[PDB]
């Protein structure tokens, strides 16, 4: 299996300007799968006993104007609807749909539907597309491989028609280098753009295991952001007022503890909309000629 | 009331050498609180309205070589054992006692003696003492004001005796800048120092309501510490293996989002032990004239 319901109040560890609240989403995640996968996530371990992490590959969180990450504050009450569908043996698709406790309907089940076409104003839609990896050499972040703890079970899940399909949407935003096609109408890119070189922060960035924590990977982004944000003489404050109604995040490496990031930055404002743009980040290991990461946000100023 | 036990997998979360634990750490203090005090804490208000928040002001963790905060990997099963005690209207005071869940006697009730006189190895002890405040100004983090949410009931309490007096703990702290004292013997000083200018992080440092976050204060002084670390030549792997058996942190203040701060630190090495060290950070809000916090981490290499 049944999908998960939970009554959650904001406490101040998943909200605020940080990326607290994606931190939880993914905590989140990891007890879904563990729930309906009959695997304890927390401590799975291949056969040969090599410790397996379900990795974060493709991450979305979709709100609008009348609920997105910035509306919460300490004490919200929500309602937290998620379950698990089955992609294989190896990945996973797990989806969390967050309401406000009191609303019309917050006890309907997840839609896929709903999720991917008719996406509502006022509820939350979290994606996060996970696989399976070990580290292919002790103290190595580069080269991950592909694994499944023995005893996944994918089979009691869900299934996805091939219009939704997570493999598809990350797989153009790697070559393309942004989730929403160049040629979007409606949108014209801005001339300044950032390249911010950022060491890996190993007091703020680095999870339990000695990889790049998966939620780090938002903080890259919004410090890539505030960067393009400030070039472009806009102010603090201003910054701490956008509204995020759309981001995409897709992890295509993780790097090793002493190397040099570098995060690319650029933005598309709506001809139509004023104060509502496209802002492109792309997170390099310069060192190893690896693109690391790739996000694309939907702001409203 | 009666304790509040859980059994509790560690989760990515909460772990690492970041700042994730102690956030875990208050998010069980605020439901601790909540659930003994009959308080909502998390949507706390006071009777004109104004948003009330349990902010922390005294914090100790201690641990020791069998089980301290970078001991927790991902999966580690845990048992966590947390309780108020009464320091009157405007303040509470909350313990949590962390043990593996294998472990001899995990199933104990808190002791204030074995907190404050005899703490056991293989045990970690969360002292949280914390205050209501309310904003004095709206917008402002400076001069925040002493409140109590209408309702809050410390009358249920167990009673802390006139020896464990977190207050006299901090009050020592606030005045000597460290919270062990400068003439313990069996300690020698080095005479390198840093001072380190912080900015504080938008993205970073700030909680759901517009504070600096208390978690961020962790962050802060490892930053302050790092650079030490640095200074004296030691390595990043090295300083990822550190061990700290005992860290308190003072809250003097918060600051304004545009502050720059200052983060100061010494370091006095173990003339018996080697590798025994007592870091001291303190940060100041140079601007407004204030000392905003103070901290003593006691480490091993
Ligand atoms: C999952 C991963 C190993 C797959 O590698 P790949 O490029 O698809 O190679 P394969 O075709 O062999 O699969 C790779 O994209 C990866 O390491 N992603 C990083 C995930 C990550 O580090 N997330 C944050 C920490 S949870
Ligand atoms: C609690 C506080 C207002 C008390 O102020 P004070 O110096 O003791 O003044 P009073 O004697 O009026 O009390 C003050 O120490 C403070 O603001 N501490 C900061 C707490 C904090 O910001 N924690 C992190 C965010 S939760
Ligand atoms: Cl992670
Ligand atoms: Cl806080």
């Amino acid at each position: 299996r049944p999908e998960i319901k939970q009554a959650v109040t904001v406490r101040p560890g998943m909200c605020g300007p940080g990326s607290l609240f994606v931190g939880q989403l993914g905590d989140w995640t990891w007890e879904t799968v563990s729930a309906q996968c009959d695997t304890d996530v927390f401590a799975a371990r291949d056969a040969s006993g090599n410790p397996t992490y379900l990795a974060f590959y493709y991450f979305r969180v979709r709100g609008g104007r009348e609920l997105h990450p910035g509306s919460l504050t300490f004490g919200d009450r929500l309602t937290v609807t998620s379950g698990c569908y089955d992609q294989g043996t190896e990945s996973v698709l797990t989806l969390h749909r967050i309401d406000r406790a009191g609303s019309d309907d917050a006890q309907r089940p997840l839609d896929l539907h709903e999720f991917y076409e008719r996406p509502r104003d006022g509820s939350l839609y979290v994606e996060n597309f996970n696989r399976w990896v070990t580290r292919s050499a002790p103290g190595s972040n580069e080269d991950l491989v592909k694994s499944s703890p023995p005893g996944f079970r994918n089979d009691g899940l869900p299934q996805l028609p091939a219009a939704y399909s997570p493999r598809a949407v990350y797989r153009e935003a790697r070559t393309a280098h942004t989730f929403r096609a160049l040629d979007e109408p409606g949108f014209r890119l801005l001339p300044d753009t950032v390249e911010v070189e950022h060491p890996v922060d190993i007091v703020r960035d680095v999870n339990g295991v000695g990889l790049l924590y998966f939620a780090s990977y938002f903080s890259m982004v919004d410090k890539a952001a505030l960067a393009l944000w400030r070039r472009l003489g806009r102010s603090d404050r201003a910054f701490l007022r956008r509204v995020v109604v759309d981001q995409q995040m897709c992890y295509l490496g993780n790097a090793d503890l002493d190397s040099v990031l570098t995060l690319g930055a650029r933005v598309r404002v709506s001809t139509e909309t004023p104060g509502e743009e496209l802002v492109d980040v792309v997170i390099s290991d310069r060192d190893s000629g690896r693109v690391i990461a790739v996000s694309t946000l939907h702001t409203q100023h």
